[PDB]
C-alpha cells in the first residue's frame, strides 16, 4: 500500500469537497428562466425551490421560516429554546397562511415531549437533529416517530456521511436523509475530533444508499456559493440546507453589528460555547449582512438556474444525472 | 469508485489548467527569431500572429481591431451596442487598409439582422458569441449563416468545453471552434453556476473533435502570461483569444484610472451587472495599464517564439505536437 | 516510471500527514463521556490518558511531570542538564506520590551513567532519545538497558520513521517504539537535511512492524490539534507525545513573555542553537500561553473522546481499527 | 485519457520538484562528521565538496572562484564581459595557488576564441553555457572542444531537462551534463515561454542517460535550502550548482544594499534586461546578505552531512542510492 501499512482498506476513499469539482456543460435545450427548480424535501413533500434553512439560533426562527416558505423553500426551527416557545413559533408560522414548516428535535429525555408538542402545533416536518445519526438511540427515535405520527408528519434523520449510515436511517423509516458530518463553515469537528467526510463524496455515498429506496438526500453544510448548490444536487442530493449563506439576511435572528465600517451579523455553531451556554465543536463568528432573504434566494436560485441551463437539466431530477470534472489545486 | 458512489463516469475526467502543465524542451534547430508564428484562425483565414482580441466592450472596438490587424492578428468587435454602430466600426476598420476584422453576434431576435448589417459592412469573420454553444438555437445560427453568407464570410462558433459540443459545431458547419466555458479572468460562472472545464483539458478534448475535420480551435479565456499562449497552442489550439492581457493597453476602450499612485484601466465581463446594464456571471475589475498594443504583442509573441525555440517547433503546426509535463502544487 | 527514471522503488511511497486524512464516522453505541481512554505506553505500563510530554527543556521538568502523571498521562524529563539534576527531578516526582515518570538518555559516553543514576532515583521509563534510532549504537543501548535493568524499568527506543527501523528496535528489545523523524513543529530537519517522513504514513509503517510483536507505538511530533491525537491513535499508535501543545502551559519551564499585548512562552527545539549552547535542526520560537496543564489536557482528551464517539470506539484498541478518508488540498 | 484527448503520451510525465519529496532515513553506521562529501564534478575531476557556483555576474568572479576552490568546491566564471577580462580572472585565480577554476562560454561567433583564451589562461573546466543544449550548434561546440583541448580541459555541456537531451550531450563527448531548464529562483522561462521541467524528475531522467556512461550530472537551479542539495544528489546528481544561495555572500560581486533596515545584495538572471544590457527570461532581484562564503558553505555542507547520517550514506556514491517519499501539499 503506497500510503503505508499493509491494509488497503485503512484509507477507504479519496474524499472530494465542492471546490474539488465543476459541473460539465452538456447538450442543452433548457433556458435558465424555464428550468423547473422543484424537488423532494422528503418522500411526500415537494418544494418549489430546493432550499431549506438550518436549524440554528442565528439562522431560523419564525420570521426566517415564514420567509423561506414564501420563497418556495422551508425553514427548520432550531431547538435551542424551551418546548413551549418552539411550538409557539410553529403556530406563528401556520398563522401566516398555509406555509410548510419544519422543526428540530434531539434524542434526549425531553425530545419525545418536544416532538409531540410540535405535532400538536401543526408542524409538517420533524428533523431528528444530531451530529451522528448512525446510533441506536437516533435510529429508534426516527422509527418511533415514523410509526407514531408518520401518517401526518414527515420525519427527517441526520446527519450522516457514509453509505452504511444512510442505509441504517432508510431502514429505520426516514423520509429523508440529511448529509454532513464536519463540513459546516462554523464547524471545528474536523480539528477537535479529527472526524469528517468531504461533502461531494459523502453525498455520492449517501445517495447510493438512499436513491434506490426513493429516499431524498438533504445536503447540509459547507455550501459557500450558489454554485455549490448546483454541485450538491448534481451529486445526487434533492435539497440543500443552508446556514452561513442565510445567516447574513434580515430575517435571521440577531442584530446588525458594525465593525470597521462594514455591517455583519453574528453566526454561531450550535456546538459553540455560546450556544451550549465543555468541549465545543463550533465557533462563534460573523457573516456579512446580505439584506432581505427574498433577494438572497433570488440570487441563489438564479445560479442554480444557470447551472441547469449549462447542463441541459430541465428538472432537478435531470440535474442529479449531470457529470463532473475533478480539478486540481491550480484550477 | 474511490471518490464515491458506484458510477465511474460520474466524475468523468481530471481537468488540467494552464498552471498544471509545462512544455517539455525537445531537440531543436529552431531559433526564436526564425520560427514561423502564422496559424489558421479559421479554415480559410491564416494570421501572421496567432492572437485575436476578445469581443468585450473594455477590450475591442475599432481602434483595437485596427491595431490587432496591423500587428498581424485580428480583433473581434463586441456587440454591446446598436447594430448601426457596430457596422460603422467595421467600416472604420476597412477604411484603414485591407485589414481583417471580426465581429460578434448573438442568437437573439435581432442577431440575424446584426449579422447581415455586418456583412454589408464588409466583415471577414462572424463570431456566434455565446456562453454555451451546445444548443440547437446556436447550432442553427451557425448553420444558417454558413449556408447564407458562408462563401464570403468565415463563421466561428463558441464557446464549448467538451468533445461532443465541439463535434456538434463542426457538424453545424463552423469554420472555427472557440473553447472556454468558465476560465476567464473576470468570470464567475464557476462560483455562480458551479460550471466549468479547466482549459488545457477543454482544449485537448475540443481538438480531438475538431482537428480530424480540419477545423481550427480558438483558445478563449484564462490566458495570464505569454507562456499560456504557447501551452494553449501546444494543447492543439490554432489561435488564442485574449481579454485581460489586452485590456490594459492604450488601444482598448476606456480611460486611464489612477489608484494608489498606479495606473489601471477598467476591465469587465460582458456578463457583469455594468455590462448588462439579474444574475451576473462576471465581475467589473481593473487591470494594470500596459502601454501600446504593439509593445504588448511584441512581448507576447516573443514568449511564444522562445517556446518554439525550446520545443524545436519551426511552425505552429509543429508546436501543436509538443509534449507536456504535469506539475504539482509545489512546482 | 511517471515521475522519472526507470526505478519504481526510487520514490518508495506517498507519505501522508495528519492534515491529509480525516477519521470516518462509523456505527456507534459509544458516548464520549463513557469511552475508555486508557492505553499502553509500553508493553507493561498502561496510562489512563494516552498522552506523554516531550523530553524538551521548554516542556518537561519535574512540575510538568507531576502534573502529567496526575492528569493520567506521563512526563519524560529532558536530559539537557547534569545527571545529578535530572536524577533529582526524578526524586522530586516520586516524592509527590506514586507517580509514573520517564526520563531521556542519549547514547553518548555518559549516557550509561545517566541511565544508572535515573534507575537509582526510581524512574519507571527510560527513553533512549535520538533523532535516528536505526543505528547499531542506539540498538545496543536499548538492548543493554533491557538486559540489565529491564525487569524493573521499561525501555523506550526512538525515533524511527520506517518499518525496518521499527523492526530493528523490536528485535533489540524495545518495550515501546517512538515514531517521528522530521515532523516536529520546531523541526528544521526537513529543510536542513531534506530528510523526513510524513507522520500518518510513518505510524502506519511502524505499526506494521510493532503491533505483531505486541510493542506499542508512540506518535511523537507534528500534533497540532486534539484531532491529530485521534488520527495518530487510529493510525495504530498507542500514545501521543506532545511538545508544542503543552509548551504553552503554566507547568512548562520558562517565563511568560509579552509581545504586542499577547502572552507567549518560549518553545525551542533540542537541536536549536540555544539548546545546544554547529548545524541546528530546530528553531527557537514561541507558543501562545494556554494556562493550566489540567485544562489543556481536558480539552485534548475531550476531542479524543468525541472522536471515539463518532467512530464507535469504546476503547483505544477499537480506535486503532478505525478508517480514514484522504482529503485534497481544497478540503 | 483522464486528463483529456486520446493520446497518453501528450502529457508524458508527472514532474516532481525538490519540495515534492523527502529523503527516507535508512540503517546507518555513518556519523555526519565522518561522511565523505567528495564527488565527481566531471569524469576526471573530483571535488572535496560537491558544490559549484553559478556562472552569473552577481555570483561568480575571481573572488568567489578563489573562495569556492579553497572551500573544496569550484567557481564557474561568468561570460558577461570581454574575453580578455574573463581570461584575466582565470589567471587571477591560478595566481592564488593550485586552485581549480571553470569558466563559461557560449556558442556564438566569438565563443571559440573565448574558449581558446581561457585555455591559454589555464582554465580547468569549460562550461558550454546555454538554456537548451539539445541543439546541433551546442552539441558541435562540445564535441569540437573535446576533440581539440579535451586532453587538458574537461568540458561541461548544458542545460538539459530530458533523458534524450542528456544522451545527446553524452554522445557529443560531454565530461559532465548540467541539468536545469526553468527551475532557477530568478527564472521566468516558465511564465514567459511556458517551458520547464521540475528538477527532481529532470535529474532522475538525465541520470538515466548519464550514469550508464559514467558521466556525472550537475544539478543546476532551484536549490533553496541545504536539504535540496541532499535531495539533488540522492536523485542521482554528482554535484549541485548554486546561484541564489551564494549571491548573498561577501565574495559575490556587487554592493551591499540597505532597504527597510535590512541588508541585501542584488541578484539577477543572465537573461534579465539589466544583464542583457528584448524578451527577458529572468528578473533582477535581491537576496539577503549572508556573510562570508566560508560560513555559508559550512552550513550547506553541514546539512548534507546530516542527510548522509540519516540515510546511512558513507559517500556521495551511496547517497545517490537513497530513497524518497513523495509528500502532499499538506506536508
Ligand atoms: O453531543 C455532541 C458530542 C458528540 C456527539 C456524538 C458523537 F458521535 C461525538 C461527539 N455534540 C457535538 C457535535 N454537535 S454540533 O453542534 O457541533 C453539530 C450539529 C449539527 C450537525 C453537525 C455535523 N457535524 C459536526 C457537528 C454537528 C452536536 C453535539
Ligand atoms: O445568458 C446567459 C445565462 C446562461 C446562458 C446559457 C446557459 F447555458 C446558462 C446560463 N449568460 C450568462 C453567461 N454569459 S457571459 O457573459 O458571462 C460569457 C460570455 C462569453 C463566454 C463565456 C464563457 N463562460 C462563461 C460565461 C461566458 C453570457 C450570458
Ligand atoms: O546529532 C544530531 C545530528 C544527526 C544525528 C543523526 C543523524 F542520523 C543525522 C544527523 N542531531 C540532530 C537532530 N537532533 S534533534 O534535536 O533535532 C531531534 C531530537 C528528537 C527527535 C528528532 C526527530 N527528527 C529530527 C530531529 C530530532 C538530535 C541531534
Ligand atoms: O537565447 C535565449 C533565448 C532562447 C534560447 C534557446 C531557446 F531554445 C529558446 C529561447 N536565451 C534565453 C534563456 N537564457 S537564460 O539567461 O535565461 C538561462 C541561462 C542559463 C540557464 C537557463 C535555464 N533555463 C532557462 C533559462 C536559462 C539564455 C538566453
Ligand atoms: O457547532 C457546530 N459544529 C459543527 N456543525 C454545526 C454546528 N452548528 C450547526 N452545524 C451544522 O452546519 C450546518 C450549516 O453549515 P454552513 O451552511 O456551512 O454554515 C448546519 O446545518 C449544521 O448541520
Ligand atoms: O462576464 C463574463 N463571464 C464569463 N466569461 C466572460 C465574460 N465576459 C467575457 N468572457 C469570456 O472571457 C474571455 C476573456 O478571458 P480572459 O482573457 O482570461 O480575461 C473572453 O474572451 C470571454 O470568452
Ligand atoms: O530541535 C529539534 N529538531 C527536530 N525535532 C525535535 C527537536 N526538538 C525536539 N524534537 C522532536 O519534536 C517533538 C515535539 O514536536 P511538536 O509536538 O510538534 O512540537 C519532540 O517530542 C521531538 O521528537
Ligand atoms: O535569467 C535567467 N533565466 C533563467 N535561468 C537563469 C538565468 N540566469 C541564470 N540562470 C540559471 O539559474 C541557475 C541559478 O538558479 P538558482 O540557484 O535557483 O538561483 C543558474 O545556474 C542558471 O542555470
Amino acid at each position: 500500500v503506497p500510503t503505508g501499512g499493509d491494509d488497503p482498506t485503512k484509507i477507504a476513499m479519496l474524499g472530494l469537497t465542492f471546490d474539488d469539482v465543476l459541473l460539465l456543460p452538456a447538450a442543452s435545450d433548457v433556458l435558465p428562466a424555464n428550468a423547473d427548480t422543484s424537488s423532494q424535501l422528503t418522500k411526500k413533500i415537494r418544494l418549489k425551490v430546493p432550499l431549506v434553512s438550518s436549524a440554528m439560533d442565528t439562522v431560523t426562527e419564525a420570521r426566517m421560516a415564514i420567509a423561506m416558505a414564501r420563497a418556495g423553500g422551508m425553514g427548520v426551527l432550531h431547538r435551542n429554546l424551551p418546548v413551549a416557545e418552539q411550538a409557539a413559533q410553529v403556530e406563528t408560522v401556520k398563522r401566516s397562511g398555509g406555509l410548510l414548516v419544519g422543526a428540530a428535535v434531539g434524542v434526549g429525555d425531553d425530545a419525545w415531549e418536544r416532538a409531540m408538542a410540535l405535532r400538536d402545533a401543526g408542524v409538517d416536518v420533524l428533523v431528528v437533529d444530531t451530529a451522528h445519526a448512525h446510533n441506536r438511540k437516533v435510529l429508534d427515535m426516527v422509527h418511533r416517530l415514523k410509526t407514531t405520527v408518520g401518517d401526518e408528519i414527515e420525519v427527517v434523520g441526520g446527519n450522516v456521511a457514509t453509505r452504511a449510515a444512510a442505509a441504517a436511517l432508510v431502514e429505520a423509516g426516514a423520509d429523508a436523509v440529511k448529509v454532513g458530518v464536519g463540513p459546516g463553515s462554523i464547524c471545528t469537528t474536523r480539528v477537535v475530533a479529527g472526524v469528517g467526510a468531504p461533502q461531494i463524496t459523502a453525498i455520492l455515498e449517501a445517495v447510493a444508499a438512499c436513491a434506490p429506496h426513493g429516499v431524498p438526500v438533504i445536503a447540509d453544510g459547507g455550501l459557500q456559493y450558489s454554485g455549490d448548490i448546483a454541485k450538491a444536487l448534481a451529486a445526487g442530493a434533492s435539497t440543500a440546507m443552508l446556514g452561513s449563506l442565510l445567516a447574513g439576511t434580515a430575517e435571521s435572528p440577531g442584530e446588525l453589528i458594525l465593525v470597521n465600517g462594514k455591517q455583519f451579523k453574528s453566526y454561531r455553531g450550535m456546538g459553540s460555547l455560546g450556544a451550549m451556554q465543555l468541549v465545543p465543536e463550533g465557533i462563534e463568528g460573523r457573516v456579512p449582512f446580505r439584506g432581505p432573504l427574498s433577494t438572497v434566494i433570488h440570487q441563489l436560485v438564479g445560479g442554480l438556474r444557470a447551472a441547469m441551463g449549462y447542463t441541459g437539466s430541465a428538472t432537478i431530477e435531470e440535474l442529479q444525472q449531470a457529470q463532473f470534472v475533478q480539478i486540481t489545486a491550480a484550477g
